[PDB]
């Protein structure tokens, strides 16, 4: 009977549950809501947001925990001396992912420069004829996620980092340094003083509904994680960016540029999710999608089930002479990027190994405390 209740981000949802190769155990549930609702469900321990009851045990999110979220959590659920505290939370990367740019406009292969992508998503470029050489004409309608979304956060972090003032001049983006500028937003509409009229919210929650909305009306463009894309390589339907298809992220220029935190750095959940807004090589729109767990569970079987999952997902095996995580074949089959060995080792050592003071249901740290039965 023991249930492990979660949900959140749509981007990794099919890797996690519902496919023949999905990686969460059978007793883990995963209600797809988008990352913002997932974080709220965990942080406020509110399973109604996952259409169920009881304690929320985890969330998936491709939106990082904010400073305010962490401080509110600590001061509510991890109070010094409080016998009723839940304890610390755990934020860890799960896989890395690109963000893809599906579009619905017949013609030749499309390769967008940084300037052009910035122009489309700011509203500056609003007609296909304004994209030189693409052989296309007509209004561009941009489909975006109405709910708080990790995919939105990943895309807007890239746009904030890469777009120059001249790329977004003459738009409704909120000002920075006196000029329109992208900012990091999990609620995409919050980029703007007023949303331009050629931007439309997807008609249902989740990236797959956004994807289908792109193909419902000629001339649309959107943004979505790669798993739902039927073909990442068909540049007549999924744009290249800077000459790269979305399966050409440079692991060297992204994941390998940050090592796992240690010591007090490892006690701070924010340090477990590096961000790479402007990679020096390769397909440039990429980041981590993450889990949020409790460190401590009053239900010992939930704690054991979480540790067991972590031991597999962050494990290490040598297959055909090549080291990999145990789930890496499924990760790649879902069009995602496995974590590097250093990160898997660090997560496994700290969070999955019960004798470690930082581990899920470590007897010393978690003694008498935890998320409720």
């Amino acid at each position: 009977q023991t249930a492990v209740t979660g949900g959140g981000a749509s981007l990794p949802a099919d890797l996690y549950k519902g496919s023949a190769d999905s990686i969460l155990p059978a007793n883990f549930s995963y209600a797809v809501t988008g990352s913002g609702t997932g974080k709220k469900a965990f942080l406020e321990n509110n399973s109604a947001l996952f259409s169920t009851t009881g304690t929320v045990h985890f969330a998936g999110s491709d939106s990082v925990l904010s400073s305010t979220e962490l401080n509110t959590y600590n001061s509510t659920y991890n109070v010094s001396g409080d016998a009723n505290r839940y304890g610390a939370l755990v934020q860890i990367p799960s896989v890395a992912t690109s963000v893809t740019i599906p579009f619905n406009k017949a013609g030749s292969a499309v390769d967008l420069s940084v300037t052009q992508i910035c122009g489309i998503f700011s509203g500056k470029i609003n007609n296909w004829s304004q994209l030189a050489g693409l052989g296309r004409t007509g209004a561009i309608q941009v489909v975006y996620r109405g709910e708080s979304s990790g995919t939105s956060e990943l895309l807007t972090r890239f746009l904030t980092s890469a777009c120059q003032p001249a790329d977004v001049s003459g738009t409704n983006l909120k000002l920075a340094n006196g000029v329109p500028a992208f900012s990091v937003q999990s609620t995409f509409a919050n980029l703007f003083t007023t949303v331009p009229s050629n931007f439309v919210a997807a008609p249902a929650t989740g990236g797959s509904a956004l994807y289908n909305a792109v193909y419902a009306v000629d001339g649309r463009v959107g943004y979505v994680g790669p798993d739902v894309i039927p073909s990442l390589t068909d540049a007549t339907k999924v744009a290249k960016v800077k000459s790269f298809s979305p399966d050409e992220v440079s692991v060297q220029a992204t994941l390998e540029t940050a090592a796992p935190p240690t010591g007090a750095a490892a006690e701070n959940p924010a340090n477990w999710v590096p961000v790479f807004g402007n990679p020096s090589a390769g397909y440039p729109i990429a980041g981590y999608t993450n889990f949020v767990f409790g460190q401590c569970y009053k239900n010992a079987t939930v704690g054991a089930n979480v540790r067991g999952f972590l031991t597999r997902h962050y494990g290490s095996t040598v297959v055909n002479g090549v080291e990999q995580g145990p789930n890496d074949d499924a990760i790649r089959a879902h069009k995602f990027i496995p974590l590097t060995k250093a990160w898997r080792d660090a997560v496994r050592a700290r969070f999955a190994t019960a004798t470690n003071a930082g581990a899920v249901n470590n007897p010393s740290t978690c003694s008498g405390i935890g998320r409720p039965l």
